[PDB]
């Protein structure tokens, strides 16, 4: 597996909205395949992350916000985006797991 994505970093500006902490974070029934980075070996998957370049997942963007990660909500919203597409991207249309997303995501646009 790679590194999963940094959650600290002191020389990135950083502070506000950031509401998608206390509200928006999902975090429900259908949660658990997104609260850690992908095992593509424990899931035996060796194309995932030859497929899927920017990986994300909740634990991740947890960390962040927790962290002080973020400059604005757009960074964050984009990092849930990117969570959502990825999982779209290397499945098809009607998988377990493409429904666990969906769930999450109709949540997400509340
Ligand atoms: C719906 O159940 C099917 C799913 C493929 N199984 C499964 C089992 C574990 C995890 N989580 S994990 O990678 O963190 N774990 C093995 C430690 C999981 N998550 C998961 C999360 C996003 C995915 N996108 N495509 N496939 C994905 C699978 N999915």
């Amino acid at each position: 597996n790679p590194p999963p994505p940094e959650t600290s970093n002191p020389n990135k500006p950083k502070r506000t909205q950031l509401y998608l902490l206390r509200v928006v974070l999902l975090w429900h029934q259908f949660a658990w395949p997104f609260q850690q980075p992908v095992d593509a070996v424990k899931l035996n998957l060796p194309d995932y992350y030859k497929i899927i370049k920017t990986p994300m997942d909740m634990g991740t963007i947890k960390k962040r916000l927790e962290n002080n990660y973020y400059w604005n909500a757009q960074e964050c919203i984009q990092d849930f985006n990117t969570m959502f597409t990825n999982c779209y991207i290397y499945n098809k249309p009607g998988d377990d797991i493409v429904l666990m997303a969906e769930a999450l995501e109709k949540l997400f646009l509340q």
